[PDB]
């Protein structure tokens, strides 16, 4: 199609590997580019950890208010929110918000611990029908993004379908789904990625991710004005281990998709 020609040209100009999945919920059509190739998820995996904890709270109604102690030993490489609460507590709701809206890595590791390890996050993916997602490591090593390494990867198609189910579908209860949507809409890290390629009137909830090999990711639910929402996943990774992040590529991919 026309969009796939332009995405391939974008990819060629960028020097990396680009994966795109769009789901238009108006007619359940999909637009895929390398939709079935694995990409390192990096921090986009935090959506699955948060959703898994939300799913637990459908039975444990008070779970999100449970205080979790933040100790100096818990802090890893990037903890913008958790660092504000060292030797204090944060609730699981606060940790989920910090993981999603600030990409706090300590928050993610606490969510993983709550689920019983990376295997517990992966279990939740399987439970909602995602057989592709795999979380193998904790923060920060899940971001190594080594070419060919299947650990901590998913495919664009799988992540788009799962993000659709979590936010627009009914994989979560109604209160949990609304909470997830609210968190995603309040993301603070996404201004230069998918959002930058879309009309300013459209409301976006997204989760970015970045890692080694210049890995630059963004997954988003998009509510266009007077139009059915869209789910857009953009994964991008590069051949050089020290390559710089390329958020502009995600913005350009979104712009190409939005032209259609």
């Amino acid at each position: 199609s026309a969009v796939q020609q332009k995405l391939a040209a974008l990819e060629k100009s960028s020097g990396g590997r680009l994966g795109v999945a769009l789901i238009d919920t108006a007619d359940n059509t999909q637009v895929l580019y390398r939709g079935d190739e694995r990409f390192p998820m990096c921090s986009t995996s935090k959506v699955m950890a948060a959703a898994a904890v939300l799913k637990q709270s459908e039975t444990q109604k008070q779970l999100l208010n449970q205080p979790v102690e933040i100790k100096p030993a818990d802090l890893v490489n990037y903890n913008p929110i958790a660092e504000k609460h060292v030797n204090g507590t944060m609730t699981l709701a606060e940790l989920s918000a910090a993981a999603l809206q600030y990409s706090d890595n300590t928050a993610m590791n606490k969510l993983i611990a709550q689920l019983g390890g990376p295997g517990g996050v992966t279990a939740f993916a399987r439970a909602i029908g995602d057989e592709t997602f795999r979380l193998d490591r904790t923060e920060p090593t899940l971001n190594t993004a080594i070419p060919g390494d299947p650990r901590d990867t998913t495919t664009p198609r799988a992540m788009a379908q799962t993000l659709r189910q979590l936010t627009l579908g009914h994989a979560l209860g109604e209160t949990q789904r609304a909470q997830l949507v609210t968190w995603l809409k309040g993301n603070t890290t996404g201004a230069a990625s998918i959002r930058a390629g879309l009309p300013t009137s459209w409301t976006v909830g997204d989760k970015t991710g970045s890692g080694d090999y210049g890995t630059t990711n963004d997954i988003a639910v998009i509510w266009p004005q007077g139009r059915a929402p869209l789910v857009l996943v953009t994964y991008f990774t590069q051949p050089q281990q020290n390559a710089e992040s390329r958020r502009d590529v995600l913005a350009s991919a979104a712009r190409i998709i939005a032209e259609g």
